[PDB]
């Protein structure tokens, strides 16, 4: 997260870190057994880390649970990042509490102009590299479809939306990938891609979760 703020320990209790020996992506806990992340975050041997604030220090509220299954969207295309969504099943159910909690899936898509909460442990520099210890947060508005397509001509599908600031300086970034965009208390986006981070006229691009609720529900009911 570039240009954001320190969330506060466990104030984003659905935020997970995906660890394969190191933090590499975020994700969102949607019930005690399932995490939503980006398909581009797929790899084998994922351990899901819940209840994290400082990802480098055991502070006492973490739950570390291995992934038992990862399901990449059937139509995921890594070249275009269309359908950049994956489900991760936990080997055992998380214990839900005040610091580890699920985020609701949307019943309707979110609206342009709504301020959403984006969070993660990704790079905090728009040029160069600096990674935070504690979870970072950014409030950013959903941009109009037309402005999103104007920023990324030929690259925005109906399964993507833009959020952020055309002036630059505030954005998600690498390492936030797979993490949540929460609007009005619902998971509406997944950190997906962008040109650089926090660059002028290049806002963040996010997977449009509301298009995937039927697939999520069917998949969870069968796995
Ligand atoms: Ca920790």
């Amino acid at each position: 997260i570039v240009g954001g703020y320190t969330c506060g320990a466990n104030t984003v209790p659905y935020q997970v870190s995906l660890n394969s020996g190191y933090h590499f992506c975020g994700g969102s806990l949607i019930n005690s057994q399932w995490v939503v992340s980006a398909a581009h975050c797929y790899k084998s041997g994922i351990q899901v880390r819940l209840g994290e604030d400082n990802i480098n220090v055991v502070e006492g509220n973490e739950q570390f649970i291995s992934a038992s299954k990862s399901i990449v969207h059937p139509s995921y295309n890594s070249n275009t990042l269309n359908n950049d969504i994956m489900l991760i099943k936990l080997k055992s159910a998380a214990s839900l509490n005040s610091r580890v909690a699920s985020i609701s899936l949307p019943t309707s898509c979110a609206s342009a102009g709504t301020q959403c909460l984006i969070s993660g442990w990704g790079n905090t520099k728009s040029s160069g590299t600096s990674y935070p210890d504690v979870l970072k947060c950014l409030k950013a508005p959903i941009l109009s479809d037309s402005s999103c397509k104007s920023a990324y001509p030929g690259q925005i599908t109906s399964n993507m939306f833009c959020a952020g600031y055309l002036e630059g300086g505030k954005d998600s970034c690498q390492g936030d990938s797979g993490g949540p965009v929460v609007c009005s208390g619902k998971l509406q986006g997944i950190v997906s891609w962008g040109s650089g981070c926090a660059q002028k006229n290049k806002p963040g691009v996010y997977t449009k979760v509301c298009n995937y609720v039927s697939w999520i529900k069917q998949t969870i009911a069968s796995n």
